[PDB]
């Protein structure tokens, strides 16, 4: 990673053993649900894209999801690089020259061209640019790999409520989209998948109630 | 987090996957118990509202509860917005706007704002206002997942006194108000809840009597 | 904690999730056993009164040694206000406000008003009168919580002598008290409730015999 | 490892205890799976070569294969040589002797001198080198101890096309080239290999599938 | 401990958590073998007597050994005040009191005085004394605790020699006492308890055999 | 150890418990396989001597093994003396005296004198010759504990070559000499005790096949 200095400089630090294991044990243990993406991204916090190569290449297994990621970062890549085409000319004295996709991919850079972009003056963040391209292909594993649909979550009769809430944002959670696709879902099947007993409940509460309200109407 | 160097100057710190561990681990072995609380306010110590965000992520299930939270968020940035009105105007070159309920929550926030806002002088302490708001979030959690209350917790004719008066105050905690009647659930409703052999004993110790004194009467 | 950096200034320090679970765990296994103190006691090194409300708060169970806590925390509070009456007045730019007992134990100080006390010069410390009131009320536990007294414990007709110094120090020192009053326990009751092959050995060693004579005395 | 410390100077620093066991315990429990390489990597960020003699000679067993490591080691050495001939003569009070194959590889040159090249301006980088040569060798042996072909992974009957893909990259992985080829065995190799049901399902999809448009389509 | 920082100055640091934990979990499994020594000297570097004593007091069970280590501390104590005789007069403003025999043992001393004597100029190194004084102590409990004598130790019929030496050299160490006989126990004593078999081969190999000589000659 | 601080000087650091438990817990576990060699230099790295003298003292059981370590080193230490003479004379102001062999291996040098030694400028490094003495020691041990010789490693009927070879060069590596020995067993012995059907494909590939080449030939 790139962390601050005492003297107030940005300079590169290894990847503590530490942080390659918490990776390589979090992915272990609980795959893509939907907590592996803020563990990612705080386990990479300050990452070099060698950094962040290394992190996903530990990864044991689920090589068809690290494929998919690649095709995403490739695609992102490929973005990149048409909006921000690169300039010949050669590069001066003090200075770094342009990165292209490949380049915050960490492909086509060295870690010390890495560290001259991450550290410049303004900096440009290559590691944060590549961390953005992965967390977009780690959505979309999330996404792929989630058993179950919105549709599906449906109120057991003796089911009580807390559990089935439980289950609903747990699969909400895993469909990752903007909050207005996740507060549409929510006004449209939170109470109407309720089980009949709750659903009479919590209808006569009105669409004002609280979840915290809701939770307490349908209590046992 | 945001924490002092060796030298005095206030600098962003990257969460430590001890930290994330940590925080992981005690939602996954004590859930919404009283003592998540101090464990959540002691590992977030100096944490920018992204690392709040991070933490309050990496939670693996009770996904009701965490709705139940950003609910709790969301009404306290409303009051903080009712409070702290707009002023509209070009930000000078030195300082940094106002920061909206959004920006404390971090959804519209930088992480760079954050620093700003925290290492301004003088600083405007956004994570722990943004703190204070998710433990009276997880303070309503604690509330309403503590499955006991206070009146049906009774010293059984056989039970040790020492035990009753654990399971009288660890409901007690669950069950969260102020001390203005928990103050008074004590005193009064532990001795009105004691077996009649210890309540007896415990008349005779007339008012005023430490918990101490109690505890050693009823020993025997 | 309160820490020194390395310009000589006492800085705030977050307390390490180590210390935080090694306080927690210490109490799982070993209860108020007697070593309960000294290992609080070097854990809270340095501690701010809010550091020591972090670690009691995270204790699970136990709630009514913790009550009991807070019961002696606050006559000592209430005697230390009686010792310091706070004088009434502006306080001035380069100073604090006197603590009273409330903002030792932390229930009407702020971490901030902790730190400017703690850093003070002269130091004002009241996160160490603060721990002391804990490992007083601590002391009380222990001794409250100790299954044997100290007339109990009487070497077997087949027990050796070691094992039953071992019972007798480890009761002994679960009786707080001064040494004093432990010198005196000794000299009345480990020779005399010896077994009666190794009392009559012992009688003979005179009251000037070490510990060590006694056992090589008394050995098999 | 040399490192920079703390005010930006390049120091030499202990391997930690941490980076020890952790490479050890690598090697015990995943051996020559594609994962050693980024562990290694990353292991031995800012190492010396003597820091790569450490790690490299704390691996207990496999010994066969680490005897392939020094011949690897050793054609690469006697390559460095060849194209970095000797110049003969006194050297200079303030600098550093040309490093020959076996001082990269840390047989005939001293820790001192190791530091001497990897912090003189410009630095030598004998480390990286030494490291370049090393993963060059446990490339070979990762391609060497891979059990299977990428010519015999294929989807069984009924085997969900999800596990098919993560057995064909894990092998494609272990069976080490350039993308020349490797991207060649993608795209057909892998719908050629798919059963029957998939892989008429794959033709309909056409030319410039992704890898997810083809996983969806094969999920039923 | 009174540790040296980055920059070179005497500061006192808090006991870490691993330090108290590691201590614990030594005594725990080790008792008073004889490597307990080193681990508490290594374990104990840079300690005040507040350390050691602390680590001392979070000894759980063998009560009567601490019992005989306070017997110990004391006569060491007051061979040192024998030594030091008193000199009565007003401290001056700069300097320190002259420290009697309860304060290096800790019991008269604060821990401002303990860093006032050990950061003195010249230092006065209450804590090295002080930890001579307990290790002096635990070699006593190392001997008294051990449960074989060295003329007991005895090689048998079909044992390998080996076995035997590590048997014998065991016992050596815990049966503590200067190398004035103990260089004596051997190479005598080691060879008249061999069985008669090795015993009859370790004649023949003469006087002025090491001990890889003897192990190699008597292994088959 | 000896570490260098960020004012250039290189000051003493304590031994960590994490070093001290590493290098227990090695002994443990591998006993004195030859990976303990190149644990313990790394482990010991930066030591003195009295460091070193700390993590041999640690050592539970192998005290056979432990005092042979004992009498290399006074061999060494012997050696030393009759290349050193000590030159009597006062020491200068700024000065140490010259170090005899019993105080390389810290039997008559205090922690004083050795961080003198080896923070001197030059620094006379008496932690690495006495490092080296007792990896010297410590290659005999692994020597004689070492079950199998080279000349009893025969490929087996059914055995697989990688195999065979594995046990080949790890029987080899714990017979430590100069490789012009090891390159001499090899020469003498792998092909010629492989089994019929490898040896004859072995023969004709010729003395220039590398062992990777080897390895391919026989492979199954
Ligand atoms: C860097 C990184 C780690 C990040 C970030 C990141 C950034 C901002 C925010 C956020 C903060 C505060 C509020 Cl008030 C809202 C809001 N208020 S609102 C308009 O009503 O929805 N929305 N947000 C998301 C925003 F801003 F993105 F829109 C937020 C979050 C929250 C943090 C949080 C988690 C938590 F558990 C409980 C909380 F109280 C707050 N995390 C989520 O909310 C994830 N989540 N998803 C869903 C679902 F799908 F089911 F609906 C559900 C959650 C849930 F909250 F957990 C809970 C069960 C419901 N995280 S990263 C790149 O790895 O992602
Ligand atoms: C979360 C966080 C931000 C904080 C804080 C925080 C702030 C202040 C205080 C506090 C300190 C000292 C006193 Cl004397 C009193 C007091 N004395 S009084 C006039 O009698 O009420 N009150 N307080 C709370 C105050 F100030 F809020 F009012 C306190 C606490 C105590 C710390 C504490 C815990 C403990 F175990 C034992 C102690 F001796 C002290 N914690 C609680 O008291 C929690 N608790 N709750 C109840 C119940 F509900 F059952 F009654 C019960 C407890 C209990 F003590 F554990 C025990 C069984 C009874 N914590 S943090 C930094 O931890 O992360
Ligand atoms: C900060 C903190 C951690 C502290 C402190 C603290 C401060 C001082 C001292 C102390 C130091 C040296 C001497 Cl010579 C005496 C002494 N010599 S004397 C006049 O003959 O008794 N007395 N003391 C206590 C003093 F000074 F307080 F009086 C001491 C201790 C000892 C440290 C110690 C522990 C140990 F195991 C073995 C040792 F050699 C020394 N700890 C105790 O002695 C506790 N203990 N109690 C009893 C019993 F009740 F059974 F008798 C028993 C012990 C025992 F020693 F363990 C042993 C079985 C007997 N600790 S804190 C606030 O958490 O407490
Ligand atoms: C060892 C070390 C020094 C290094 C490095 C290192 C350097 C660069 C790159 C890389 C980065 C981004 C892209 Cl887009 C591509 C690309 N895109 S492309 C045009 O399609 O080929 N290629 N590369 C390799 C490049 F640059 F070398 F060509 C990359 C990698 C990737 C990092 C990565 C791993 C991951 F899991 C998922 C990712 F999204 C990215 N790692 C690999 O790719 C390894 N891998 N191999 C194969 C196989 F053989 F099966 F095909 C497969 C992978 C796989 F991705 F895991 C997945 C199943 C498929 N690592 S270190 C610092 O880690 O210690
Ligand atoms: C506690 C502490 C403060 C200290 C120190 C301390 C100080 C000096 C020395 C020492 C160093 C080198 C030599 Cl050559 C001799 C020597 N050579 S000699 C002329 O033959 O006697 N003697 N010494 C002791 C000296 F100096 F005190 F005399 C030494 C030791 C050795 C270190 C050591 C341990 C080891 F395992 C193997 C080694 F090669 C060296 N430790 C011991 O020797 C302990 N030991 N005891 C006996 C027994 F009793 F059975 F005989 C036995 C050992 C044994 F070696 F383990 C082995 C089975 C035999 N430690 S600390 C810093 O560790 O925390
Ligand atoms: C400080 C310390 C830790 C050190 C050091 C240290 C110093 C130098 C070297 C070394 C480095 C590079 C080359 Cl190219 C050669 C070489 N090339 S050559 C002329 O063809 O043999 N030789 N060397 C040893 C040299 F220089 F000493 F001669 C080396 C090693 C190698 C490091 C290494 C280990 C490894 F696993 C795989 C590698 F690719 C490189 N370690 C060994 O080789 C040990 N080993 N022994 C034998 C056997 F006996 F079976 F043959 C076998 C090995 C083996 F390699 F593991 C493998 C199975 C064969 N380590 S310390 C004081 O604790 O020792
Ligand atoms: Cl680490
Ligand atoms: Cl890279
Ligand atoms: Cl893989
Ligand atoms: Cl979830
Ligand atoms: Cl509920
Ligand atoms: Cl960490
Ligand atoms: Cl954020
Ligand atoms: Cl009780
Ligand atoms: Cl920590
Ligand atoms: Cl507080
Ligand atoms: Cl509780
Ligand atoms: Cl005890
Ligand atoms: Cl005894
Ligand atoms: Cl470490
Ligand atoms: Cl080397
Ligand atoms: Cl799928
Ligand atoms: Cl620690
Ligand atoms: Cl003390
Ligand atoms: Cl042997
Ligand atoms: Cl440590
Ligand atoms: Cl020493
Ligand atoms: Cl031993
Ligand atoms: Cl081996
Ligand atoms: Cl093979």
């Amino acid at each position: 990673p790139i962390v601050q200095n005492l003297q107030g400089q940005m300079v590169h630090q290894c990847i503590s053993p530490r942080t390659l294991n918490a990776w390589v044990k979090v992915v272990e243990e609980k795959a893509f649900s939907p907590e592996v993406i803020p563990m990612f991204s705080a386990l990479s916090c300050g990452a070099t894209p060698q950094d962040l190569n290394t992190m996903l290449n530990t990864v044991g297994g689920h090589q068809a999801a690290m494929q998919m990621l690649k095709e995403t970062i490739n695609e992102e890549a490929a973005e990149w690089d048409r909006l921000h085409p690169v300039h010949a000319g050669p590069i001066a004295p003090g200075q770094m020259r342009e990165p292209r996709g490949s380049d915050i991919a960490g492909t086509t850079s060295t870690l010390q061209e890495q560290i001259g972009w991450m550290t410049h003056n303004p900096p440009i963040p290559v590691g944060e640019i590549y961390k953005r391209w992965i967390i977009l292909g780690l959505n979309k594993i999330v996404r792929m790999y989630s058993p179950t649909s919105i549709l599906d979550i449906r109120q057991g009769p003796k089911e009580p409520f807390r559990d089935y809430v439980d289950r609903f944002y747990k699969t909400l959670r895993a469909e990752q989209a903007s909050q207005e696709v996740k507060n549409a879902a929510t006004e449209t099947l939170l109470v109407q998948n309720a089980n009949p007993d709750c659903k009479t409940i919590l209808k006569a509460l009105g669409p004002g109630a609280t979840l915290e309200e809701m939770m307490t109407a349908c209590q046992g």
